[PDB]
Formats: structure tokens, sequence, C-alpha cells
């Protein structure tokens, strides 16, 4: 069983949306410039993908925070970094965490990346690859 | 690589994740169901699940060029993403609707099996996600 479960609805075109059922979420869709779309003000499923794992990943943060008993710095942010290559996705996670060293700081991204989600979803299938920035 | 996304997530409950160019300035809330406030922001299910249907949709529009195939319009993907427990471990629980009106069954069934090969959010779920693909249509 679903401890919670999200719903979003999708139309095509190019005039599309997607649109969450609660209306949380409530976006239009563009093809970027550089896929050869017009390159409108609408979002597309990696920068969808990208702001999701990095959101995935702050909330795996968390999860692992209240585990291990570790404080995690308030101001630590998460860029996630999604490549389509032509289909298949690459990755780039990077977490900045003021005041933690390299270390630290890399042992907080190997432990969120084993609890999040979409880390698990995408097993083996895209190259996920973790960095700390200073 | 024909394109590249960029997002940063910020947290604690003041939470927002933001793509580098101004296309999604989003708040994030922790859904009431999982003991958080239920505030105005998505999450990262909810996310997926508007990623994931907005991905089948320029499937289906790859689709229909290579095949020179017309789909509707009025066609709808609805996907519903659900958070499990799985140990000290969290999956993802999957499935992709699709309404496509003035199609046969058999039709639309096609379509969907036709996207669900194409689409890079199956591709990178493939054997790890037991994706379940319907038909409303």
């Amino acid at each position: 069983a679903n401890v919670y479960t999200a719903e979003a609805t999708a139309t095509g075109g190019r005039a599309g949306t997607t649109r969450s059922s609660d209306d949380r979420l409530n976006l239009d869709l563009s093809v970027p410039a550089e896929m050869g779309g017009d390159g409108g003000p609408g979002t597309n499923p990696e920068q969808l993908f990208a702001a999701g794992y990095a959101a995935c990943f702050q909330g795996a943060l968390g999860v692992v925070s209240r585990r291990n008993k570790i404080d995690v710095p308030a101001d630590s942010t998460i860029t996630a970094r999604v490549g389509l290559q032509k289909f298949a996705l690459d990755v780039e996670l990077e977490g900045h965490f003021p005041g933690l060293s390299r270390e630290q700081a890399e042992g907080l991204m190997h432990a969120a990346h084993e609890v999040c989600p979409y880390s698990a979803a995408t097993r083996n299938n895209v190259d996920v690859r973790l960095k700390v920035r200073e």
C-alpha cells in the first residue's frame, strides 16, 4: 500500500499542460529551443525530473538526519542536472553543505542516495553521479 | 546530449525547488498523509507524476511522426505515483492511464506501448518500477 499517492494529467501539442489533481502543480509545457521547439515559457519532462530529484534528495537528507541524529545545515542545497541523450536520462546531483567538511558532505550524499526513491527507481538504468560543492 | 535541465532545491519547511531558467519556481510541502502540514507546495512524487505524464505525451508526439499516425488531441495521460516504504528504503509505485477520444481500445493500447518503449522516464525506471499501463479510452 502507498503511504501517499500523487496524480497528474498532461495534454499534448504545443499548447500542452501538466497539472496535478490538487492543482499544486498547474504548468504549461514547451519544447526547448535547443531541441527544435518553440522555446516558450513552459517546462519539460527533464526539467521536472531535475526539480523532483533535487527535492527528493532534500527529503532524503531529512530522513538521514532524523535516523542518524546528525545535523544538516539549514541552507544546504542540492542541484540536479539532467541531460537527455538520443532516449535516456543522465543525472548529476551536487550538494552544498555550508560548514561541513568535504568528507562529511560526501557521506551525506551517499546516505541520501540509498534512501531517496528516485535513486531506487532509476538504479542501474541511469548513471547518477554524486558531487559535493565547496 | 540534445538538452540539459538544471534545478536547485532548498530544505526546511520553507523549501523550494527552482529551475536555472526560472520556468519552475515551486514551493515544497510535505503532505498531511506523511505527517507534514499539507501546505500548498508540491512534492517529489507529484513532480514525478507531472513529469512522467508529460514525457508520455512527448513520446506520443514522437510515435505519431515516426509512424505517420494521428493522435486525437484532447488525448490525455494521467500518472499516479505512490510512495511505498521498503524497509529503510523507499520505492515508487506507478500507473499510467491514457484516454484517446475517438480511438478504438486496440489503437489506444498500441499507443501506450509505443510511448512506453520511447519515453525516457520508462527507460530510467525499467525493471525497478512495476509500471502499470492502462487505457480508459
